[PDB]
Formats: C-alpha cells, sequence, structure tokens
C-alpha cells in the first residue's frame, strides 16, 4: 500500500458509512430532549416478557441489515470470497451494531434512543436479562467519554468487522490484508486529526466478545420459555446468527447476493 492509496480508503470507508449510517446523527442529538414520561416507562415494563423480546429482536435485525449493507460497500469486502464474507458479517455484524449504538446514546443522563424517544435501563426491565442490559449501557456509556466524531466510527467499524482472526476464515491472508490497509486509514485519520489517544483508550475486544456472548446466552433462556414465540414471530435473520440451530436459513446468503 501507499499513501495516497490510504488517503483514498479513508474517504472510500466514510462514505460508505455515511451510505449506511442508518440514522442520521442530528436527527438523534435534537431528539434528547424527548424523553419517555414515567407513565410511558410504566407501560413498557407492563409489557410481557415475550413481546419486548420480539420487539427488540427486530430492531437488532433492522440494524444488522444495515451493516451488512456497509460491509457491500466497504472497500475489499466483496473481494474476498462468499465463506468469508458470511464468517465476518455472522461475528461481527452485531458487534458493529453495538458501536453504533453509542450515537444514540445520551451520557449526560443515562438514557438511550429507542421507538422515538429517550430512555434508560428501566425501559428494559421486562426482558428478564438485567446484566445484559446494564452491559449494553456500560458500553454504550464508555465510548461516549471517547467522543468519536462520525469519520471515527466509520474507520473504528470497518477494523471490526475486518478481523482477520475470526476462526473458518480460508483465505487468512487476503483479510490481513485488507485489516492492514484499513488498521493503516484508521490510525493514519487519528495522527492527521491529533486523535491517537483514543488508541489506549478504545475498549478491549473481548468487551465486545462478552457482550454477544451474553445475547446468545439469554437468547437461548427465553427460547427455552417461549419456543413457539422465536418459531412463529421472530425475523428469520436473527434466528440464522444468533439462535441454535437456526444457521439452515441462508438468509445471510442472499442479502450478499441481492442488489
Ligand atoms: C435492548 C436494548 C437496550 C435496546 C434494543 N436494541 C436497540 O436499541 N437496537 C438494536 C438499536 C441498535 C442501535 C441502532 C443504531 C444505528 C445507528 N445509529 C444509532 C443507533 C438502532 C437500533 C438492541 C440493542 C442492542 C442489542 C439488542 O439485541 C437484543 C437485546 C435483547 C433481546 C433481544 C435482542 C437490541
Ligand atoms: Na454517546
Amino acid at each position: 500500500a501507499s499513501l495516497t492509496e490510504i488517503e483514498h480508503l479513508v474517504q472510500s470507508v466514510c462514505k460508505s458509512y455515511r451510505e449506511t449510517c442508518q440514522l442520521r446523527l442530528e436527527d438523534l442529538l435534537r431528539q434528547r430532549s424527548n424523553i419517555f414520561s414515567r407513565e410511558e416507562v410504566t407501560g413498557y415494563q407492563r409489557k410481557s416478557m415475550w413481546e419486548m423480546w420480539e420487539r427488540c429482536a427486530h430492531h437488532l435485525t433492522e440494524a444488522i441489515q444495515y451493516v451488512v449493507e456497509f460491509a457491500k460497500r466497504l472497500s475489499g469486502f466483496m473481494e474476498l470470497c462468499q465463506n468469508d464474507q458470511i464468517v465476518l458479517l455472522k461475528a461481527g455484524a452485531m458487534e458493529v451494531v453495538l458501536v453504533r449504538m453509542c450515537r444514540a446514546y445520551n451520557a449526560d443522563n443515562r438514557t438511550v434512543f429507542f421507538e422515538g424517544k429517550y430512555g434508560g435501563m428501566e425501559l428494559f426491565r421486562a426482558l428478564g436479562c438485567s446484566e445484559l442490559i446494564s452491559s449494553i449501557f456500560d458500553f454504550s456509556h464508555s465510548l461516549s467519554a471517547l467522543h468519536f466524531s462520525e469519520d471515527e466510527i466509520a474507520l473504528y467499524t470497518a477494523l471490526v468487522l475486518i478481523n482477520a482472526h475470526r476462526p473458518g476464515l480460508q483465505e487468512k491472508r487476503k483479510v490481513e490484508q485488507l485489516q492492514y490497509n484499513l488498521e493503516l486509514a484508521f490510525h493514519h485519520h487519528l495522527c492527521k486529526t491529533h486523535r491517537q489517544s483514543i488508541l489506549a483508550k478504545l475498549p478491549p475486544k473481548g468487551k465486545l466478545r462478552s457482550l454477544c456472548s451474553q445475547h446468545v446466552e439469554r437468547l437461548q433462556i427465553f427460547q427455552h420459555l417461549h419456543p413457539i414465540v422465536v418459531q412463529a414471530a421472530f425475523p428469520p435473520l436473527y434466528k440464522e446468527l444468533f439462535s441454535g440451530g437456526g444457521e439452515k436459513h441462508k438468509i445471510l446468503h442472499r442479502l450478499l447476493q441481492d442488489s
């Protein structure tokens, strides 16, 4: 790689992210005053556990679909073989979503934008997975302290996805080369903007790994309690990525062949 090749990669990654960021940051910032009232919070707590699980799985599935589009527009991703594209998305799409979520998190009052308004952890009490919920809020709180720019989220989420250590990669050297160029693009941009200090403050990879692991652990607990709800009302892509065995569906393959 070269310098001009890396500067071109920065603008390419940022462009691919702007086209797929799902929610406008300005919209999220303007809605900070719009907070769920105590009566609305009580309504969410009164909903059944299985209805809250269905709505959250639907919101995650929608967010993951924008991450799949981010990957398809990400330089070098479609050059990889279809096995490696699927391995990288199965392992990283949820992680990219968890990072993108800090844009919807307000560290001032410890609330998150959810279904039109901002609400705290107590909004999600009906799910019956308080440890997972608090972990999600803590992770978003950690990233808020860094004051990420939009270009920084673009370059960082690209690296979260292009991880040459994921098990099952067939062309490991090809993914290594792509990750190295993206790492250079990230660091070059942090150097050009005098933001290298955040490198030591980025969360360890095990933090994103623990979140995904908790989500699968809590999903299995819920699937045991309401199996027909998962079977009949959860999104098919969600079941393919997270529920055992849900893998037979082949939705990821269709999203990648499309468009
Ligand atoms: C449980 C909870 C606190 C919230 C429900 N939900 C959720 O808010 N989302 C998916 C948003 C993720 C961030 C998205 C976005 C995109 C771009 N810019 C800003 C934000 C917008 C959708 C969510 C979060 C994280 C794991 C998750 O998976 C679960 C969790 C519990 C049960 C089932 C699935 C859902
Ligand atoms: Na934030």
